[PDB]
């Protein structure tokens, strides 16, 4: 039932949303972030200094061994181990046991986040990108094919310390408002999306659009940033910087290298623009809009000033619609129909006069123009 799940998502605030899960018999209680950039579920299977609990495979009757080996890099960080089965369940998710792949976790190198409190990783996306191979089915898809659980998910992320719900096979219309628009997934790898417009405060960047999608967009709950090809990067940061010239900022801030702070309460929001992402529709030549505000992409670090990090950030491996982008929307993962929906949340951020917004429809000619091939 649904609302038995909402709320099972946690995190400290920058260190990701994770939720409980057991692996074994008998259950082993573990913390994983929800992963939805990549296709491998891992836990720590041995001590590390950054880790508070670990799944220890001869505690459980039935761990199988694969006798196999893997390893996982990540843009940030990486971690090898060794491949096996065992029964997993989801406290506050369906009421249901299946038995899915698991990659113990035996070495890594700045994978575990210091205090994040989260063990392991669940990565959601398809076959195509796990390691070492397809051949790996990931957890959705055997959560899928051994229950009668709905091939769908979605995220509502809370930011403003940090929550949120996982919505595991289906939608909770008591989570969003206004009305879902989607867009199609391009190809079951990552979650790949064409973006085919950007706006800054509703001036067009005017770029060809094959450069928002350089090489590839996808939406991840796993990276923290909007993270954009480096020519939009540029493009993006440039406005950004104009817009708030009024203000005194060392640039190594524009780099996300270190803060800008304020006497608490007197931020100056106003000067900060609105991004709108325009992403494709489901009907020809037609697509729709997400804006987010300045206070999803400038986030308090944690005196009584008030300090922020810029969490827009250059890229060399296309566009990463990542918690920044996922924060202001409840955005469902329709596998099932292929595509993503978006729809204002309910935790919404708050501008005492600018919203976060979900608006459709548009016309927007030679959409397919967008996609990089
Ligand atoms: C297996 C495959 C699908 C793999 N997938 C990915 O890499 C996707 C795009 C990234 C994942 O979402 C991957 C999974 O997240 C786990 C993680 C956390 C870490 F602290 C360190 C890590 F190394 C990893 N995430 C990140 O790489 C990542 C995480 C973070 C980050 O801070 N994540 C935390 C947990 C977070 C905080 C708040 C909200 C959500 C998440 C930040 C970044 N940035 C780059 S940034 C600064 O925001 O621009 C990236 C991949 O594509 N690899 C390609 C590759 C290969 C070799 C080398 C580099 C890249």
């Amino acid at each position: 039932s649904f609302v038995e799940m909402v709320d099972n998502l946690r995190g400290k605030s920058g260190q990701g949303y994770y939720v409980e899960m057991t692996v074994g018999s008998p259950p082993q209680t573990l913390n994983i972030l929800v992963d939805t950039g990549s296709s491998n579920f891992a836990v720590g299977a041995a001590p590390h200094p950054f880790l508070h609990r670990y799944y220890q495979r001869q505690l459980s009757s039935t761990y199988r061994d694969l006798r196999k080996g893997v390893y996982v890099p990540y843009t940030q960080g990486k971690w090898e181990g060794e491949l096996g089965t065992d029964l997993v369940s989801i406290p506050h998710g369906p009421n249901v046991t299946v038995r899915a792949n698991i990659a113990a976790i035996t070495e890594s190198d700045k994978f575990f986040i210091n205090g994040s409190n989260w063990e392991g990783i669940l990565g959601l996306a398809y076959a195509e990108i796990a390691r070492p191979d397809d051949s790996l089915e990931p957890f959705f898809d055997s959560l899928v094919k051994q229950t009668h659980v709905p091939n769908l998910f979605s995220l509502q992320l809370c930011g403003a310390s940090v929550g949120g719900s996982m919505i595991i096979g289906g939608i909770d219309h008591s989570l969003y408002t206004g009305s879902l628009w989607y867009t199609p997934i391009r190809r079951e790898w990552y979650y790949e999306v064409i973006i085919v417009r950007v706006e800054i405060n509703g001036q067009d960047l005017k770029m060809d659009c094959k450069e928002y999608n350089y090489d590839k967009s996808i939406v991840d709950s796993g990276t923290t940033n909007l993270r954009l090809p480096k020519k939009v990067f540029e493009a993006a940061v440039k406005s950004i910087k104009a817009a708030s010239s009024t203000e005194k900022f060392p640039d190594g801030f524009w780099l996300g290298e270190q803060l800008v702070c304020w006497q608490a309460g007197t931020t100056p929001w106003n000067i900060f623009p609105v991004i709108s992402l325009y992403l494709m529709g489901e009907v020809t030549n037609q697509s729709f809009r997400i804006t987010i505000l300045p206070q999803q992409y400038l986030r308090p670090v944690e005196s009584q000033d008030d300090c922020y990090k810029f969490a827009i950030s250059q890229s060399s491996t296309g566009t990463v619609m990542g918690a920044v982008i996922m924060e202001g929307f409840y955005v469902v993962f329709d596998r099932a129909r292929k595509r993503i929906g978006f729809a204002v949340s309910a935790c919404h951020v708050h501008d005492e006069f600018r919203t976060a917004a979900v608006e459709g429809p548009f016309v927007t000619l030679d959409m397919e123009d967008c996609g990089y091939n």
